[PDB]
């Protein structure tokens, strides 16, 4: 039995039912989501490896080679058709064309199901998907529950890291349009104990940690790598559950009544389907999805206890990150360019500005410790790294505008997920890609002889496709100094 069977069982069957990792039915042998890869903008789709199984990680694998790819369509399994696709502009505007959002990318949460590679939807800010025009979906104040697997590791504070029920308009339409699982550290609206992150629950104009506005001292800090997120509401009744998807049952944080608000009973649930975003297309947080699902009805204590178990013998753990020759921390390099017409330049810096200079033994010392790189542990992920300046320690290659720039590490969570980029096979084949831990449809990418952490294709004109795939590719050498 998968998730959705033993919903189904408990007689609150899924509705929409999401995830790039597995199925969630026993029978279901169907696609799991669709790629689009950067190299030709074709699509291929993702299915179970077996009925009822884990997705095949390898076919992505194989379709994403020498290119990028992008997961465009996350597919309802229950048959409702309530897809997930690229969201909208709304209330805000993305930073995509025409103000959609971005789509994430194919390979920024890889993990292990039981020992098989899966990947999960890694969504940095910016990053939504939705479906307004869902089917089944409770509305008005109908039952409904959901639960997602996240990481509870990556989040932040700015509005909103949702999965579930929201406005079919995209735009902010009041009280009790809203019922879907936050995590974050926002702590504009509600927030628990501890320093964050929370689950919580986005009833538009509020993230409720309970049934007080603001502070909820049940509601605690999240200390686990994957966690279980699972909310439910009925007529004047909701809750919030949190487990370790890794390991044992799902903890109460809030059961009871609607917060005694204007607005929030009966709600006016309107049956859209979000992920990533806020119901405004709010569009600053970001996150990661494994799997999730929307029932019809209040599922009992007992049924989401049964898909916590199942949950934990799915057995999630944390995947590489890292492909290709990769580093050692201490390790002090150059990074040679391989792009035809600009093989004998290295990565180097004026000041900030992080370019591209011919670099050879007659070379100035001082350019010789501009091109030179020492290696250390990624600021913010022990599995990637963190390139410090030779000539200016303490400093670190970051984004910032997806500008690459030398600049001092101030200790700030912001500066660590700016700094920390992971090692691919580089796309060309000529030594190392260097993808952004923060952003993963964004590499290290030479344009007009300056560093920049473009994707393959964009909004700016460095995220330029003529070139990227030796733009985003370079030889780790021997440092100059
Ligand atoms: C969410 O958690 C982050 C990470 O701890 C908090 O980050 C701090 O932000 C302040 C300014 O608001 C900086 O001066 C600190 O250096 C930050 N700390 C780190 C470690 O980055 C953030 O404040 C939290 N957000 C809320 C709303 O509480
Ligand atoms: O007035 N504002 O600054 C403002 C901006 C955004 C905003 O977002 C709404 O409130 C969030 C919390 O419920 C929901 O996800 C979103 O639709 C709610 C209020
Ligand atoms: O132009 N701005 O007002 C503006 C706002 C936010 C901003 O964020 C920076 O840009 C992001 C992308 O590189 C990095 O994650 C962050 O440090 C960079 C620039
Ligand atoms: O308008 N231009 O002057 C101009 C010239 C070259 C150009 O190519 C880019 O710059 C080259 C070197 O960084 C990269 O290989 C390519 O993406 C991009 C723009
Ligand atoms: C594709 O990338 C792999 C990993 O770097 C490499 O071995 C192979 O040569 C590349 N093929 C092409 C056509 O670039």
């Amino acid at each position: 039995m998968g998730p959705c069977d033993i919903y189904e069982a408990g007689d609150t069957p899924c509705v929409a039912a999401h995830s790039t990792t597995r199925a969630l039915y026993s029978s279901f042998s169907g696609a799991l989501y669709q790629l689009q890869r950067g190299s030709d903008d074709t699509t291929t789709t993702i299915s179970p490896l077996t009925a009822g199984g884990i997705a095949d990680a390898s076919a992505q694998d194989t379709f994403c080679a020498n290119t990028t790819c992008l997961i465009t369509i996350i597919y309802d399994q229950s048959g409702n058709g309530n897809h997930l696709t690229q969201a909208p502009p709304g209330g805000f505007d993305g930073p995509d064309t025409d103000g959609y959002d971005n789509l994430a990318s194919a390979i920024g949460a890889p993990v292990t199901l039981n020992g098989q590679k899966a990947y999960g939807v890694f969504m940095s800010p910016g990053t939504g998907y939705r479906n307004n025009e869902a089917t089944g979906t409770a509305t008005g104040d109908e039952a409904e529950g959901m639960y997602a697997v996240l990481d509870g590791t990556h989040y932040n504070d700015a509005c909103c890291f949702d999965y579930g029920n929201a406005e079919t308009s995209s735009t902010d339409t009041g009280a009790g349009h809203m019922e879907a699982i936050y995590l974050g550290n926002s702590t504009t609206w509600g927030y628990g104990a501890g320093d964050g992150p929370w689950i919580m629950v986005d009833m538009q104009n509020n993230l409720f940690s309970g049934a007080d506005e603001g502070y909820n001292s049940g509601d605690p800090s999240i200390s686990y790598r994957f966690v279980t997120a699972a909310v439910k509401g009925g007529a004047d009744k909701w809750a919030i559950r949190g487990a370790n998807a890794a390991s044992g049952s799902l903890s109460t944080y809030y059961s009871g009544a609607r917060p005694d608000y204007s607005g929030y009973n009966p709600m006016s649930k309107e049956g859209a389907i979000i992920l990533g975003i806020g119901g405004d297309n709010s569009n600053g947080a970001q996150g990661t999805f494994y799997e999730g699902v929307m029932t019809s009805g209040y599922p009992s204590d007992d049924t989401e206890n049964s898909v916590q178990e199942n949950i934990v013998a799915a057995k999630y753990v944390v995947g590489s990150l890292v492909s290709g020759p990769s580093f050692t921390s201490g390790e002090v390099v150059s990074l040679r360019v391989t792009t035809p017409g600009y093989t004998t330049r290295y990565i180097a810096h004026t000041d900030t500005t992080v370019n591209t200079q011919v670099v050879d033994d007659d070379s100035s010392t001082t350019l010789k410790e501009e091109a030179s790189w020492t290696v250390v542990t990624g600021l913010a992920n022990s599995q990637c790294f963190s390139f410090e300046s030779v000539d200016t320690p303490g400093s670190y290659i970051r984004h910032y505008n997806f500008e690459l720039l030398l600049n001092a590490n101030d200790g700030t969570k912001q500066f660590h997920e700016d700094a920390t980029f992971c090692p691919q096979a580089a796309l060309n084949g000529e030594g190392t890609s260097l993808r952004s831990w923060s952003y993963p449809t964004r590499y290290f990418r030479h344009y007009e002889n300056v560093l920049y952490a473009a994707s393959n294709g964009g909004v700016q004109t460095f995220d330029s496709k003529t070139s990227f795939n030796n733009d985003v590719s370079f030889e780790i050498e021997t440092a100059f100094a």
